């Protein structure tokens, strides 16, 4: 519900996320943890 979140704020996944990108608990671009 509601308005999207932006980089660096908490969700679980891309479709609340408006860079419609990987989350694994902050919006963001790479679908890993560390290198």
């Amino acid at each position: 519900g509601g308005s999207c979140r932006t980089e660096g704020m908490s969700c679980e996944e891309n479709q609340q996320c408006c860079w419609r990108s990987c989350c694994r608990g902050e919006c963001e671009a790479p679908c890993r943890f560390g290198p």
